[PDB]
């Protein structure tokens, strides 16, 4: 479900970088919805995934973030995560 989390994004003026902003609760039950939030095929030099406003609750949701990162990297982007420390405090 995407009831408990949201993803928005903003593209740079040159179209070369996209920042995704994730907010709310990330649980294993919503992994497929989380994946569907990203456009992995976009021609980008850089992707930022900002999870500073999100809470990761389980290791499946960590692995889903890692997979989104890997998929952007395989499509040629330099990828960085912002807010991992804050998002990871809930990983219980």
């Amino acid at each position: 479900s995407n009831a408990l989390f949201g993803v928005t994004s903003e593209l740079s003026k040159d179209g070369r970088e996209r920042i995704y902003r994730v907010e709310g609760q990330l649980f294993y039950a919503s992994v497929e919805d989380f994946m569907a939030a990203f456009d992995f095929r976009e021609a980008l030099d850089r992707v930022v995934i900002d999870v500073s406003r999100a809470h990761i609750w389980d290791i499946s949701s960590v692995q889903a973030l890692d997979m989104a990162v890997l998929k952007f990297r395989r499509e040629g982007a330099e990828v960085r995560i912002v807010g991992m420390n804050e998002a990871s405090e809930t990983m219980v």
